[PDB]
């Protein structure tokens, strides 16, 4: 329209884009500043970012862009794009990022009294610390510095609004929990400027269903198997075949999880601690199925056990367990005959009191050993703070 | 031609590009948005990014780009790069991309009434939720939110058109169901302004043809010989050898699934229960094993059946499976001889049967493990919702 | 010069590069489209993308730039970068990038009489489609879709030219067959303009030698060894070991190979059956041992063969394989130790034919199993087409 | 304000951002440059560069850009954008990436009197030599080359301030030891201009605790294990499979760490050795136990020892380690029998001191192999300097 | 300066930066380039291009920027950024990357005389040919082709520098041998102007300290105990087990192998043949453990040898290797069993030669199959050439 044409042209007369609108250049300007958060698009803990999607609005008060809306009766606002009115310069202090600005510079709306705000979307990628300790049920504080900067304390005074959340979009893997913010001003090494900022922390709480099920499940049913190597018979050449199969299946697990796990040297990691503590208790399997075994084919007749043996396998720990355990030279011929075999049947007996001294090790390793597990595996559950509220929210 | 260049000489006299060409400043500018679906780049689970290559198809009317026909009798239409006319500023909402217009601005056609059409090329990276349930045999809809970014209900009227498909060239691993869309207006927190924006919601149903035949089928075969167990006669020392070779062998098929399933915990999805329920089904056939072998070398004389295995596992279980199961110091010395041979005889006869109650275990699991497969497997696939359709399409 | 210095001054005198450089406003501009292929620097299956490193040539005849040689004696040609003379918007039509146009634009070369050429260097990265079937003898077709996408019919006549081959630095995986080229106008759903555009087609065939000998030859080679499990006797325990061994060592190709097979629903893949087949076969042997093994310890005593496998697997299998298979008291003692020795040779005949029977049935399944895998491996090579002119020339 | 509006005419009136704003044209302009580390994004080994987020300082004096404060009483400082006035070409000469400054250049800060100084941040990726030797417990040295591009030592004096720490946030993995920095000028080969540069060098320490307990701990346990197979009795037919399960199990290692370390031949890595050392040790482990089996199945009657193993195994070894190791036809008859079991207790004799020698071999192997592992395991790890220190710290 | 200030408006006054600045324009603009390497950034061979960092000069002479040094008595050089003078489009011709100048544009050095240097820095991604021949001693030539993109022979005469290697970090992969260089001018099909360019090719040798140690030791190592099996008695149930794991151990290393290697079809790889030559060794030694093995449990009594294997095995083998190899029915029942006994040491003689020809046929393979890994491992890596050189200075 003609007034639209008209209003554009007074308004871009002598105005200088790198001056503040102050009207008075003695007190500073009030600037508002938001944040809204669409969605958390992903948080990588290897690199330490945080990717999220948000939206920003910065309001401030301009005193050049004014016009009365009874000359111009149709228009009621204007916009500018980029590069031709005074903006502040508020941009995040972190931007873990090549480019640092991301914003996505887009129309600016005007008033028709001059209450210019912007509203600029964009992605950004700031750079959290991730302190992965009781890494499946761990809580993230993520920060978020905006300030100007340029512009110090009696030039540009930064206000702060409260954050919003009015769609949200829930990503499925981190429950946020809230995301409060802060006003300050700090005094740097270049100037006596005292530059406020406002921080947005964001706290989020790591969903453990996935986690719990993919990787805590399968540990627990792998570790019963090398606890069966005890209920295997000796008599069968197989007890180190699956005390070392299931050694050799285990492995694998920490090298999809170091492919996860950062490597920061904060503090030994809950999941790194529960799968050293199952490689202990599968190795000390074999350590022991290894002593098992020599006692079933221990050659009789080399030697007798030193009669400690005899009473603390045969009759202590086994009272525990219910064990309960011409013709002068044709004689002479067949009297050797028969004595070989009475022989025999001696070294037999020694050697059936050697096979049960192992089934009964054998036997007390699989109670002790049984609940090794069970405690190492709850304790070091139990030890992660707010473990019971996960358990109560993700699966049941 | 000197008619092209007087023309454009006019056209651009006094124009304005920031103001909204509607000759009368208080009604909304009719813009009509549509969109032209040409291809599915990639749907990554992981990252729950959609990425489409689209056409877009803003057309609104100008007041001041009109000339008359009769004046310039060989020009007919007018393009106007970017920058020098007034365009739309609608724009994706989700724009899950480092930058977030990604629409290539080309030339604008420009009527000889001054119907202005802007039809821009762009592949797009939007944000979608991926419901990974049922994750072979799912359907997706992802949605595309479109709308200006400054301008709100009274300033322009945004209009919807139906979506264009003709030419999709298929992708091959997602089947398109249909696109629809839908018109709507929305009061935000910032202002009083409804703002009104099309969204166009995309539906897609994954092909099942690669992954029932490389996943799905596998499984089963694997299982198979898991079930193999139970053949083998227990005198080859070879049962717990296949018996855990299998489940080595088999855990590294959610190594290649948890790459490509997204760490949501959403719901446990269909494939994760079946690859479960098959490491429960293998892993319950070695603790088996263990009990049938531990019945085979039971080192006779040791103890009797308690008379409840003679009768269940010889008699009820048995039927079942038709199993039908100087002279007087020679003579002394020649007595011991023929009663040494006389008791390992009896012995031999108390560990026959105690080797045939272990065949009897063993058969009689190989039944009771071969309908639970049977059932899990069918089970599961049939609880998926249209699995029969992709059955009939994608195989039949 | 003097000269070029005043020339330039005259040619950008009263020049708009919005305007189209015909002399009259009523015929089509004639704009020759060629293309020059200098290398293909990819082609990735997974995402369906061709990128390849091309030459444009894109010529047409502007009016207002044309001068006398005799006043510009020493200027023959004058070089406009981007911006400052008008060119034609030709672009292609897949551009499956993010950044769309991929021309580089370079200065454009301008006659003594007005004849514009232009030559922008670029590498463009277009949306094929990879038919994987028979995939180590695969032959691809990729399009090359240039057209306007502002100028129909009547304003930019594009006409075409053969595609220039002249410096390829062959790629030594893929080998190129041709580049053709076709010229043809459709009509749009936007409006009555008959857009023209030329279709460049590369048409490669894949080289076999890496895969064939990386893939194919290690394959062979495997399921032989699992072949080698019927010349293995039973005596050693060592049959499943081998024949579980090998189907864990197999399963791994797969594993490499489905990480370049694209997930595409289209048609089951030649390598996929031919992986598919050393499956089975090699699964079967297993089973089939199983079945030896038990032929093996049939624990003797405990049921006769049927008379039907007395007649079958040793009689008619046998043939074909040439296998040809006071006193009174001392008196009666020692009656029952001779009569004890001879029941013992009663039971080790029989399970001496018992034994030969596994014996049998192993030799008779290395003749059935060997011709299966012959034919097998040879029947889905050969029903790939072209296969035989792949081996004349990447082989021999 | 009118003074800001009035101020900024006369600052940009005949101002060239081309030139020197030295007052006088002989004089070089003195700059000071700072730098100050936010912390460091990434080390890379591989590709041998390092991601630093960082902020600079470039502080000169301005001559054209001074003003009197009495004439305008408000304002005290303005800001200048980029291209609008002249600023130092300062820029990493490293500068390993795509685009080359990484600078992002922001507001350029403008005194009462003319001081200037710029203050721009951004994300550096720098070309650094990472001397990978003694890879778990290294210290790096990373350089950082600044310098004027365009201006020599008469034109831009260039001086050095210190760096700045005053906020580092920690990476957790790298351990910052200090950034000392220094000024020089060197000759290149084009001119004769001598080029001052500031060089910051970083000097980081490697944290040991992640990759000492996921790598060093590991190697220590598997190592232990495959020293267990001379505890197993040579009866159970499970040495070698043991023996080889555990170097199948250890090869994998390096699969991880070969995926870490670079491929370059500068010197043998600490990590490298001691993986080769238990690659040997593990080794020989299996040699030993086929030349310790070999002599348990030594099949007796088919050779004898040769009167030196009689007196080494089992006289001299044997003692440090405490060992301690009708009638006449009737009589004919029997005279065979008893004859024949005479001969089978003299050859069972004669085995038995065969499977003793190789008992003494595998207790002489364990103690010599324990004694190579626990020299070569802390051998290796003492000749890395400074590795108390890192134990000292990480680990106590 | 006053002097600085006013230079640089009669400098710019009247200046077309589209005009070559010659001062006659008849005769070709003499324009002089080098180029400087500062470091191989890196060389894929999987997709052929070579990174590298450097530096380029161009060097010519303008007309109009000239002025007299008394009239301005301070500034002697004055330095213009992009777009404001002639600059020559010298580009390279290779360019494998998404943007294709990869150069930084920076200030442009003027004489006192109009002498024009220009110096900028880039990393450029040149299209190279990796011919992977003899892989791990091999000696890579990579062109890098420059030259003006639209000035010909009569505009723009091209010279050349030699280049310059002071200063170039090596790289401790690549060992750089040299970098000589090349002028000349072809004709295209365009058009008839014979365009001149400068090729710089880069010779580097790739060091084999790391390829050597990493990969082909351990190859040299696994297949040593490969060749063990025939140590192992065939006692002990464990020759196919150590057999068949060492092939299953050795395939991993193709896979890591692979991943490395192009997959082109120029020639068979050096390390693809040394691979391959060890997957025969190796499972040829599998096959020949299955034939010694039926040669042990051979079921004696149910065929002999057919005399050639008595006098070839045990006579011609054997002494190549050192083997050296009432009362009447009293007696009746005691007449069975000392035959019967008799009957069994027949049948142990027989089957302990059946033995000892498995011993022979061990030793005589063993024998065999070492000197064919000797020359086989040696015979491959002497064929390539240069393979002494990269031993006497990497190893050496
Ligand atoms: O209402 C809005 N944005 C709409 C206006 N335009 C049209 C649709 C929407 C995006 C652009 C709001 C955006 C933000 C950002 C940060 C903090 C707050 Cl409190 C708000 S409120
Ligand atoms: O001759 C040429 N290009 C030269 C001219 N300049 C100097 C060296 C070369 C590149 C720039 C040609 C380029 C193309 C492109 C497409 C189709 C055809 Cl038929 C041709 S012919
Ligand atoms: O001297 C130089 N460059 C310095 C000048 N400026 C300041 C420091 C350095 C970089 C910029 C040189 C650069 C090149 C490039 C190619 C070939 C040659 Cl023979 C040379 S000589």
């Amino acid at each position: 329209g003609e007034f639209q044409r008209k209003l554009y042209k007074e308004l871009v007369k002598n105005y200088n884009p790198l001056e503040r609108p102050v009207a008075n250049d003695s007190q500073p300007l009030t600037v508002y500043f938001s944040l809204s958060l669409l969605q958390i698009m992903d948080v990588d803990e290897k690199n330490q970012v945080l990717t999220t999607n948000i939206w920003l609005q910065m309001s401030w008060t301009d005193h050049y862009l004014q016009w009365n809306v009874s000359e111009y009766p149709g228009v009621k606002t204007v916009r500018f794009p980029d590069g031709q009115i005074w903006k502040p310069d508020i941009l995040l202090y972190n931007s873990a990022d090549e480019r640092f600005d991301a914003t996505f510079h887009t129309n600016v709306l005007v008033n028709s009294s001059g209450h210019c705000q912007y509203l600029p979307p964009g992605i950004f990628k700031s750079s959290c610390y991730i302190d992965v300790r009781w890494f499946p049920f761990d809580v993230q504080h993520c920060k978020l510095k905006f300030g100007s900067w340029s512009y110090g304390g009696w030039s540009l005074d930064l206000q702060m609004q409260e954050a919003d959340i009015s769609g949200y979009i829930p990503n499925g893997e981190w429950d946020l929990v809230g995301i409060p913010g802060k006003r300050s001003e700090r005094f740097y090494e270049c100037c006596k400027e005292p530059y406020p900022d406002v921080t947005f922390t964001v706290t989020m709480r790591r969903r453990t269903l996935y986690y719990g099920l993919n990787l805590l499940i399968p540990c627990v049913l792998i570790s019963a198997l090398a606890l069966l190597v005890f209920l295997l018979p000796a008599d069968s050449g197989e007890k180190i075949s699956l005390g070392i199969t299931v050694l050799l299946s285990l492995t694998v697990f920490m090298l999809l999880v170091a492919e996860i796990m950062p490597a920061t040297s904060d503090s030994v990691p809950l999941i790194a601690q529960y799968f050293a503590s199952t490689m202990i208790i599968v190795g000390l399997s074999v350590v022991v199925t290894v002593i098992v075994l020599q006692y079933h084919h221990h050659d009789p007749d080399g030697g007798k056990m030193p009669k400690w043996t005899r009473v603390i396998l045969l009759n202590w720990c086994a009272w525990f367990l219910r064990m309960k355990r011409d013709l002068a030279k044709i004689l002479e011929e067949v009297r050797y005959i028969a004595n070989r075999f009475r022989c025999q049947d001696e070294s037999e007996a020694v050697c059936s009191e050697w096979k049960f001294a192992a089934c009964v090790v054998d036997r007390l390793c699989l109670m002790a050993f049984s609940v090794f597990t069970i405690i190492c595996t709850i304790g070091i559950l139990m030890s992660a703070p707010n473990f019971v509220e996960a358990v109560s929210k993700d699966f049941a």
